[PDB]
């Protein structure tokens, strides 16, 4: 990591740029929330830019970031660079309307959640009930921000669904596919 | 394994004695069914003795043995030696009425089934539905042979429930606790 | 393995009983085919009994057994004991019409094939084309023996589909659910 | 970890924000207590904000934090971000009354403690007695802060019990579910 | 294993000699019970000789053997060769009165049972209750055959208690310490 | 492996049936050659039946079998059961003209050889020259028995090429696709 | 570890607070002694606060800390936070009389030392003699600071003995159980 | 890493030199994009120099860098040092026309993408469709910057194709092969 | 690493001394090139000293360094300390004529390149062609700087060829063997 607020990510932080890179877990989520709360405290008016290059991650860690993005007053511009899959595509869609961007060659992928269950039949019934609830929760989120109906969402996310940026724009995950500024 | 129809288990087979020992898996189940079908073909009238010392095992392997025991015409005497837990307690209860035996110091344990699930939320919902069906199936079997109501069965099997032979007799899992012949 | 044509499976072979137990691989398939060809050479008229307790296995190994069952002149009675999943459910359905049996508590499961692919994009395109062809092949087989239409087959096998013996009979996988002979 | 009191968590510390993130162990507990004692020494009047995103952890480490929260004079606002399970849900409930918050999409889970025992029968009897005492201890804590009766607590925590924020508010684990400030 | 009913242990079986050697598990217990039932069927009058050299083993496997020894009509002579610890000392004490032997340099050891427990606090409470019951069970057995009071048994077995053959005879575990026949 | 010249493969050997099953290595090749030489010595006139279910194997081991098949005077009938890939498809094609068979659902696959090289640049140049020679060798063999030109062979084997039995017959790998005898 | 004498533990050191956290080994002991000697050199009059959250540790490492606590002139206040087991409970008891504190929900555990021995019988006799001496040493220490007789100490520490803070106060391990300052 | 903006890579950053070294993954891509955005913000007019020594890497990580290079207004000079294979050769070709350089002894390699697929046949069909789309995408990129037709691109990239710098210049991957400045 | 531009290698960098130590890989090559470009930018006239102690390394990483040495305008003095084998001997020979040095007891070794190949026969033919080209490339480099004919080079490098400094000077790898300055 190179040095220029000294190391390169801190130097970008002064620009109000937050990088969401790689798998999203609790540690990653913790960091991003900290930066979003810091950037809100520096000012509640200036936009924040979130650059997303992620294969996905943990649902509750992603929902933590998503709630933080909704809760802070700042407008948030989201940028898909390279890929946005699972949680990364959800966070991309959660950007302020008219402020959700992709580069020309990024890939978007959406799908239903996956997990596991163990134990006695009663413990398994509880855990299956919980992942079903989370599935419905996530589908509501995607319906809200993309404006697609629940039926469309359910049909699209049953299996892995890869999108080009133009397809994603048509779907409602993002607003602009920009080549040059 | 010692030699006396030559090795000691084959020598017992001539007595119409089948040994169900240790964990019950497909291989074990395969063997026991083979011996039961052989002993039926040698005669459909003479009783068979099943000696059970088992910690439990795979549900479908156990249900395979259980169905074989019901299907053949021979009366089957069951003997609890040492322990009968999970499937072993179910097979013990499945013996011909009035022919289900324990030695004085054997332990019986009954409980609900356990397992796992993996994959997408839809795959998990299917697998949880399947272990729930198996649970209801097994509870019906225990209710049939012990004469307890379903409510009693459900209450008893929610957690691990260890029994002395006298308790098991009271429950209806077995008929006789014998010290000497 | 006990001794009574001496060991218990050889002793059953004299009864024209073939055991298909556990995962189906090339070795298992090799054995079963050998026994079927032997039993045909001993006589082409007498029925053969195939007892199936299997979680599934390799497609080509299973198709090897399936072709052997069709090719020999003998009628083949199939028996589901414990479970028939994947290839095991297909082999169960491949028994001579009116001769396909389940015990009361067996579970049947049907689903589409699964696999993997690796290499260059051209190698992956070839391997995906091959598993697609195998899927269509298998669906034709199930349609033939169950008399369901292809559409029904495709709908049923998209995900894991567990069946009781009565459901399986309704589906057309088997003819008789027998409690006692 | 980015740099802006220089690194991002230290920069939040100046805001009197303590982050309780991931599994709670002795090291984590040590850190949180240190920060709480530091923030009390900086002033005993100003509130402290505890942001909780935790799957749970060690009972004594969690009880250490819980006692520290009760002992210091400062009011403590608790924030559920993402999830609060086991100890995390207990620490969330331990916040100053009227000051316990969740974001809209957080999950709360409550359950009884789990552990192990080994050794001679006398050693096992001691260890089982100890985890039983800890269970009663924890149930008293939850009853105190949620105002539910012990009977309700015992019924709810026998198995894993997941809650939405509104359900948690109804239960008494938290006071406010906030979308925007 | 050398050959002389051909291999050396089978050749001893014709003498009505059963060898209980090494750790006692289900497999070992299965074998010994099979031999005891065979030797009873050959005649119910002739004594059986059990030669014991064991460090101990599984409680239910040992109790299986112990019940078999009580159930068969034959008198059983027990021989301590080398050591009898845990279950081995219990099986030695279970021989027919006046027929329990040690060689001059054998060691006897008695102690309480050991085990483990895991899971939720409710599961641990059940498992601890079960090992306590087994402890009381075993102490009753030792009191019966040695004629010591329960209080003496409890005091002696709290910790590992090694005995010479003469001490064991004084205790009541055995009757004769023989140098030459 | 079951017993009926006693075990099932030996019992088939008396029928002049050789089984080529699974991966082809030196050991497998050794066995098959031994059986072919034995069956020739029993008579040079009677046909031999080779049943092939193989994923492939070592080139020199396969070429060993192939040369043996050409060298012995007996006509050889080849049977594809399940699959014939790599060497297995070559051995299938090497059967006596008009005597090469597939079952209806077998898969045939043909491809070029694969391997590795290591060492100094001079050692690598030698090893690459050797696998190139082997490639040309094998393509000549396939051209001979299928009657396709070298150009066709080279085009077909550049990548993995799966065939149905009818396609294989069209290609010239086999003569008859038989459903029933 | 966060930064505010800069990192949080150094910042507490300026308050004369020493943290004894987790397992006590030579490294941990080295650190604590260094801090105690530093804090004595800064002044011999001002009290030191030792916060203890420990599962236990090495006897000689703990005795090193204990001797340092006795040797320095400063009064030492000890605080049980979360747990004090083994050496942690001993160090808690070693605080200046009237200055030994617990929070309400801490657990105290006392027990005898444990270890191992290896080698020749002479080497084992030496090592057993050494752990016996250490046991007597430790029991004298506990008797001194708790004012219990040796007999009481020996009885209490034979097995693991868990205490609530009030029980510990009654025992004499600590003076005050404080809820709020 | 040596120190002279202090460490050697930061010291080069002040020269507007970005190093793309070794395998290209998300972390590497993240860093390079950060530096490119920083260098654009320092001025949009001054050229950037990208030094490439890479064996290749992840497609989406590489496409992320490639899109960033196109999006920023600065001209970008690319330098092949040592090797440019896979993504490294693509990034080399993506430099500003007339500004793409190689040293005399660098090797360029181009080839099609590689990957894997797993799961059900439907999941495999989706994943194969996705790598096919990515292949077409990449071939369009190479056609754009090298000015070769798609047919030429497809023919060249079917297998690994190594190039000297002069060959690469002829192909259109680069403009200048420089010995001295 | 000790501190005196602060750590010892940075302190030498101010002397225009670059250390090439141990195996040469991409990371090592990256560092050396960075330092050479930095030292050129500080001035294009002042010589650079390269101290070489290397067992060898990756060809393209070494060729990267070699091209950098040729490209920069500065004269480069090379010093063999301890050993120069493979790439290390090539880099030693690449120093400015009259400026290539060895200490008295250094060992030089030259040999041909080594590697590996895998895959289909076509992939292996490509990879063997590539290592052959690299071999010819390297032999041209050695011929250029040592002034030996290609025939001499080929003969010398077929096997490992160790040289004393005087032998190396005779060969033309270096100019001066210095005892004292
Ligand atoms: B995605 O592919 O990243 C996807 C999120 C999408 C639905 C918005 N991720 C998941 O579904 C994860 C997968 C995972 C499981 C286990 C560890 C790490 C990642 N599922 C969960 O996180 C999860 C959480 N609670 C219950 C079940 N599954
Ligand atoms: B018992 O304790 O043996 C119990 C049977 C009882 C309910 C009559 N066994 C099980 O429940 C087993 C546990 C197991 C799981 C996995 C491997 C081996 C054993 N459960 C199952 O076999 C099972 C089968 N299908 C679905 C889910 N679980
Ligand atoms: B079943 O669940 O057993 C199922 C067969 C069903 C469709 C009649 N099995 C498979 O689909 C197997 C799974 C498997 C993969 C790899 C090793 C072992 C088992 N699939 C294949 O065998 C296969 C074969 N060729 C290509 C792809 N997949
Ligand atoms: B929770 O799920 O985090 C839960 C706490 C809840 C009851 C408030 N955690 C536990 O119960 C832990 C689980 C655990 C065991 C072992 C290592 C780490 C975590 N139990 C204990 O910590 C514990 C402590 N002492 C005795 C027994 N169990
Ligand atoms: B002895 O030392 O062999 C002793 C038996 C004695 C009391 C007559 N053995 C045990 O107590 C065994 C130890 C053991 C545990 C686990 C695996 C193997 C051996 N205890 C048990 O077998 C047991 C059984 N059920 C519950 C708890 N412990
Ligand atoms: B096939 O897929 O089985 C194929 C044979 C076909 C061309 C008739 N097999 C091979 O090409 C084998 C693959 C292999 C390599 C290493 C171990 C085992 C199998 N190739 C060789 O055996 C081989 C032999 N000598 C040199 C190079 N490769
Ligand atoms: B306690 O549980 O931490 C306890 C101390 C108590 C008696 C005040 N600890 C010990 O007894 C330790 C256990 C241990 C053994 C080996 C490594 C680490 C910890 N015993 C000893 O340290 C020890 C030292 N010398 C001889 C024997 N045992
Ligand atoms: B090259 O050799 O680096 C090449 C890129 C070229 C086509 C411009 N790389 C790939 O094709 C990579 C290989 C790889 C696979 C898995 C992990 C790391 C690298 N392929 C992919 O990244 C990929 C991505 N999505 C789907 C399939 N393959
Ligand atoms: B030397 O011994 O360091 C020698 C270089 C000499 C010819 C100037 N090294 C090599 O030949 C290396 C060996 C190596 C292989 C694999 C990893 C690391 C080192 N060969 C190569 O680097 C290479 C590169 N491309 C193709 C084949 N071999």
């Amino acid at each position: 990591i190179p040095i220029v607020a000294y190391d390169i990510y801190s130097r970008l932080l002064r620009e109000r740029i937050v990088c969401v890179m790689g798998p999203i877990d609790d540690s990653v989520a913790s960091l991003v929330i900290a930066q979003l709360l810091f950037l809100q405290s520096e000012s509640n008016k200036k936009p924040i830019h979130m650059y997303i290059n992620s294969p996905g991650g943990v649902v509750t860690a992603g929902l933590a970031i998503y709630d933080t993005m909704q809760y802070i007053l700042n407008p948030i511009c989201t940028w898909c660079v390279g890929q946005a899959a699972s949680m990364g595509s959800l966070l991309l869609a959660a950007g302020t309307p008219g402020m959700r961007h992709s580069l020309p060659n990024s890939r978007i992928m959406i799908h239903q959640p996956s997990g596991g269950a163990r134990g006695q039949a009663t413990d398994i019934a509880i855990q299956a009930e919980e992942i079903m609830k989370l599935k419905k929760q996530l589908y509501n989120i995607y319906a809200k921000h993309t404006k697609q109906s629940l039926q469309v969402i359910e049909s699209a996310m049953e299996r892995d669904r890869y999108m080009s940026p133009m397809e994603a724009q048509e779907f409602g995950i993002l607003d602009k596919v920009l080549v040059h500024p």
